[PDB]
């Protein structure tokens, strides 16, 4: 069972939930990333059972990252599933800031505006070390 | 002296050039980035001299990469700057591809065209680890 989910946005975040990974696993964390550890059979059941799984929801907020959530009433949307899922399971919240600017609550879907309340980890590209530290010190 | 220097876009390549560098380090590779290895003094200079003491340059391609170096002519853009200084000292180049549209040579400045005739290795985002080792393999 992994110790840590990463959720993000391929077209914007792919290359640093792929970082996040590595540097995770160099110190020990088993890491969730979909495109190397989401196996066979139906992938709805199988992304939600990962997320309950990790202790630790790591969330890669590029710019734009939750733009597909807002009017996504239906839950349609693989962010807003995964961070639905988290917040409702009570997991150790990790925003990542990479660009993002923070929206009001208010045009996002109900079920998922909780997630603004966790603290943020701003990602440095001149301090990566000790971002990567800091993001050490928050994982349970 | 550092056997790679890794030469990108602040813009558009900067975690993949981040996550480059990890994994290279990661098998025993010393490498140069400017925002961790660039130290103290005149940057024209030690810059130059740090493409200049590596065996190894590695070229982020990221979309849109070489937009700055069309018309410079003048060759003040850094891509540009470290690309010529590369193929001047018969450096073993190898790009990186992700995302990147091929130009023809034409749009180019004449002493950097000579870039576009290096074999290149396509960044897969769903095979990472064969992608790692593939550049290890191209890697002197
Ligand atoms: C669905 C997709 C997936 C997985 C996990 N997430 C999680 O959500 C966040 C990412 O969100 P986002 O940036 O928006 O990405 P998205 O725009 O949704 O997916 C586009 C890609 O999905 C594929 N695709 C497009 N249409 C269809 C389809 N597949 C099955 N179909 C049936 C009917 N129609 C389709 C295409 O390959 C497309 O390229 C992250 O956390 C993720 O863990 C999101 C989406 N999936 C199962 C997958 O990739 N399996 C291979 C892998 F195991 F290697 F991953
Ligand atoms: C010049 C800059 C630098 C270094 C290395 N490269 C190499 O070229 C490729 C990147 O190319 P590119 O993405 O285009 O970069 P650029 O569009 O020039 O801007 C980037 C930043 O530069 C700052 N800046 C903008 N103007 C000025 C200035 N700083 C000092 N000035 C004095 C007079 N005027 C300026 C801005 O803060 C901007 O954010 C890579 O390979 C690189 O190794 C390119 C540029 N530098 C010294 C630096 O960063 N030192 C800190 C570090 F050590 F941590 F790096």
């Amino acid at each position: 069972t992994p110790d840590v989910f990463i959720s993000y946005r391929r077209n914007s975040g792919s290359q640093l939930a792929s970082l996040l990974k590595v540097h995770l696993q160099l110190h020990g964390f088993s890491v969730f990333i979909d495109v190397e550890k989401l196996e066979a059979g139906k992938f709805e059941d199988k992304l939600i059972q990962s997320v309950m799984g990790a202790r630790n929801f790591v969330l890669v907020l590029s710019p734009g990252a939750l733009d597909k959530c807002m009017q996504d009433h239906d839950c349609k949307d693989w962010v807003h599933k995964e961070i639905v899922t988290a917040l409702s399971c009570g997991k150790n919240i990790v925003p990542i800031i990479d660009g993002f600017e923070w929206p009001e609550p208010q045009v996002l879907p109900e079920d998922m505006q909780a997630v603004l309340t966790f603290n943020g980890i701003k990602w440095s590209h001149e301090y990566q070390e000790a971002t990567i530290e800091k993001i050490i010190r928050f994982l349970q």
